[PDB]
DNA sequence: CTGTCTCACTGTCG
DNA sequence: TCGACAGTGAGACA
């Protein structure tokens, strides 16, 4: 396997083609069946005063006795099913870095989108990086540092744009998380769905 | 109280 | 139709 070393300025991110077509195409196969996602609230966000729903599905699965937060509550994040461990497995055996829990984005078509923003890194191992596994439709994912949005920025510094490719995993390292805010924008001829693994390292 | 940061839509311009 | 860009606030903080 190869790695993409991903670097800027107080970017350290890197990307690989972690699992092949026909171990990636199972795995796809089997999170559609089985990953269970949120419905109600959780699905709803309220933002500059108006309701809408959450432009992608989610659903979170970890260690038993963690805790979290989310929308307005604290939650527990649904037990480990198999192909999430088979998943989680094989990025600890590649990469050496532990996670013991993971957020899922589901987006169903190029419609579906996230927009730009920095983990929030609060309630993680400190320093700990987050590992992002994708499998369905290829989508662009941008970074963009953070004194370079809006509409005059107080810093021109180069936007860094690459396709997340089915069975791909990107590892975000510190400090990634605290210069750079990242997006996966709408992309309207995009018409096949994606599953999107977040792995993180959250505190007891 | 006191700031700062966040989330995603809709409308306009091309 | 697409998209780039700007403009929109209430809630959770430190
Ligand atoms: O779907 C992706 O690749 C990005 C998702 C993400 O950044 C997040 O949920 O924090
Ligand atoms: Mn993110």
């Amino acid at each position: 396997m190869s790695w993409r070393h991903i670097r800027a300025e107080g970017l350290d991110s890197s990307y690989t083609v972690l699992f092949g077509k026909a171990e990636a195409d199972e795995i796809f196969q089997e999170l559609e069946k089985e990953v269970e996602y949120f419905t109600g609230a959780l699905a709803r966000v309220q933002v500059f005063g108006k309701w809408h729903s959450v432009p992608r599905k989610q659903a979170t699965y970890g260690d038993a006795g963690l805790t979290y937060t989310f929308s307005g509550l604290t939650l527990s994040p649904k037990p480990w099913i198999p192909v999430l461990e088979r998943i989680r497995d094989h990025v600890s055996g590649v990469t050496g870095q532990t996670f013991n829990f993971v957020l899922i984005n589901r987006y169903k078509d190029g419609s579906d989108h996230i927009c730009e923003h920095r983990d929030d890194e609060r309630e993680l191992a400190p320093g700990s990086p987050i590992a992002s596994v994708s499998f369905g439709a290829s989508r662009d994912f941008v970074f963009r540092h953070k004194d370079s949005r809006g509409k005059s920025p107080s810093r021109r510094v180069a936007v860094v744009r690459l396709p997340l490719a089915h069975g791909s995993l990107l590892m975000m390292n510190h400090p990634t998380n605290t210069h750079w805010y990242h997006s996966l924008p709408v992309r309207k001829k995009v018409l096949a769905p994606r599953v999107n693994l977040t792995f993180r390292k959250i505190l007891l």
